């Protein structure tokens, strides 16, 4: 019935997200020269320094120092007084390089085991959960307005957290909203508070959802002048939830950034979002979670399961049927189905991996074809 | 109805878990001298090296080099030929120290926002999900037998993944089992395969669950001689799922290790396991997930929600009622309720944080008292 759920998001320039973006920015850069490169690049960011370390198996030659500094500069950490300067921080690499030396490629077995969970739900335009959609849209507004000179006393680092009240299955409205933005010395908190309200919160959160009763908490501790990796620590794979579905859906361990698409931890997860978005887009269910798992060197998935949580329009038996017809969940099948061997990966690393319609895993192309085999309707 | 679920676990000495254990081992050591120390210590492990970096606010003086090497030695990476030697690897710190300089302590607001999810379910003895319980028990056996001279050709690093088949809500049995163990040069795979079967798998997995149809995959790629941080990368907070509930339950972003109990990301999560285990232990439901959230500098939780997923014995209204009576979910309340300011944290860092009955969050003490207010029965 009535009950509430929460999801947080952070911006580009929160320290773990800096790490994600740099990892994915090396990955993109390597993919650009060598689309079949196998890469796993993990990054750690602390007040002075960025350490980017990984194994890469490629022919590409890339400049990790340069890639690091340019990513840190778009985010905007450009002066010691913000916390971190892209132009003078230390960059260290410990990247170990290797150079590359079944009859049907598609049958090649999964490298590493694991479980990936994908979800979709009709509660938004983008078939995503409303919480995490709004949480991202907030932090995203924050960067936009920061970067576009509107509220140029903002600094990079920022968190949002929306909490939504649902009477059963229907988003009723927004109980609380939290928003905290790093900002300059020369603005004080009450003046900040109407700017964040007017220019960030008011244009994103939908007004009939928003009420007398909505508890807003903009910079609740006040001040927050120095952020980013000053006094804190970013490392890749730490904002796993924000990255996916804000905790609306489950998650098996795994991080995405710095992982080239052969890594099932990333590409099975993308593929799984893709089957669930297609299932719901065709009205086979209202909301659908899928778990695929893999075992090392088997190529067919060791498990599939769907939970259309009471929301079917065709029984789950038949659904599990069609999941295997329309979708090649084999490790090399996913790459194929979704055309993954491209430098599309950096834009993924902030603002969430799913729910953005221009990613190959978000396209609803198998929609009707899936309805058909499920009994055209 | 019939459908299947999977969960993985890894051992001590899988590289991210090495990182967790070292983080928590510094934490324990600081807590031992200064129980009120605020600590956040993140660790990164790569072939040569361990980098332990964090902020700590304490009076304690501890030896990070020494703590690092002793943890790496119990795990057992002791010679270059395994991949990593505790006695010669590089240890670097970038720990930034500070020295400590509302009227009711319990009312002090949460430092940092977030969402924590706790779960319990009656499907095991320990009120945990059967998958993750069995997955851990496998990797745990592996270390036991390794360490106790039974199968001393084993090496530290190892993954398990059990996949369970459930007809509705009842574990029916085990479809697949995967187990991969680092091992010495002087044992080959078929001989390894009956040892892993007899001495590891056969004494852990329950036999009526185990069948003709169970697909076992012991070292499926074969060989696996060198592991640990050789050629790979561990960092804290990467085995978040294994750490909790194997993906049976949801998770809001956050890691535990290296975080002193003031960190809600850790202690709210422990507290949440604790409310759900108590609820189910009292038979208010068969299985219960709780989300608490917090906003920065508020002290009452911004949300609670329970999902007894159709399994109640008292309506969820009244359940949400009692959650707030028996449990002080305020940041300083949790510490209190669960007596957290102690060096109990290292044993947490491998084999899973919940489901082990001797942790203060696993004790079922509020059991009957909770049944009572819910209508004694
Ligand atoms: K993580
Ligand atoms: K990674
Ligand atoms: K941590
Ligand atoms: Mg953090
Ligand atoms: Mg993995
Ligand atoms: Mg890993
Ligand atoms: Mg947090």
């Amino acid at each position: 019935a009535k009950h509430l759920f929460t999801s947080e998001s952070v911006s580009e320039g929160h320290p773990d997200k800096i790490a994600d973006q740099i990892s994915d920015a090396v990955l993109d850069a390597i993919l650009e020269q060598d689309p079949k490169a196998r890469v796993a690049c993990e990054t750690y960011v602390k007040t002075g320094m960025v350490l980017v370390g990984g194994e890469i198996t490629t022919s590409a030659w890339v400049d990790i120092e340069e890639i690091t500094r340019n990513t840190v500069r778009e985010i905007g950490y450009v002066h010691s007084d913000m916390g971190f300067d892209a132009n003078s921080c230390a960059v260290l690499s410990a990247i170990g390089k290797q150079s590359p030396d079944r009859a049907d490629p598609l049958e090649q077995g999964a490298g590493d085991q694991g479980l990936m969970f994908g979800y979709a739900t009709n509660e938004t335009d983008v078939l995503m959960p409303a919480p995490i959609t709004y949480a991202h849209r907030l932090v995203q507004r924050q960067a936009e307005v920061r970067k576009n000179g509107t509220l140029p006393w903002l600094r990079p680092d920022a968190k949002s957290q929306v909490t939504f009240q649902y009477d059963d299955g229907k988003i009723v409205g927004i109980d609380a909203v939290v928003l905290s933005t790093q900002h300059s010395e020369e603005i004080d908190q009450k003046s900040l508070q109407e700017a964040v309200m007017e220019e960030i919160i008011k244009p994103i959160l939908p007004a009939e959802w928003l009420t007398s009763a909505t508890k807003f908490f903009i910079n609740p501790t006040g001040r927050f002048v120095i952020g980013g990796p000053m006094g804190d620590c970013g490392l890749t794979g730490r904002k796993i939830i924000v990255d996916t579905y804000g905790g609306m859906a489950r998650h098996g361990g795994g991080a995405f950034s710095g992982k080239d698409p052969s890594k099932v931890d990333r590409s099975a997860a993308y593929a799984a979002r893709y089957v669930a978005k297609n299932i719901v887009a065709a009205g086979l269910a209202d909301r659908c979670e899928i778990q695929v798992s893999y075992a090392i060197g088997v190529a067919e998935p060791t498990s599939i399961m769907v939970e259309t949580f009471g929301t079917e329009k065709v029984p789950s038996e038949q659904l599990t049927l069609l999941v295997r017809e329309f979708f090649d969940l084999r490790p090399y099948g996913l790459i194929q189905m979704l055309d993954l061997l491209h430098p599309i990966y950096k834009e993924t690393a902030a603002y969430g991996h799913f729910g953005r319609e221009h990613f190959p895993w978000e396209k609803t192309d198998k929609a009707q074809l899936l309805r058909d085999a499920a009994g055209l309707k």
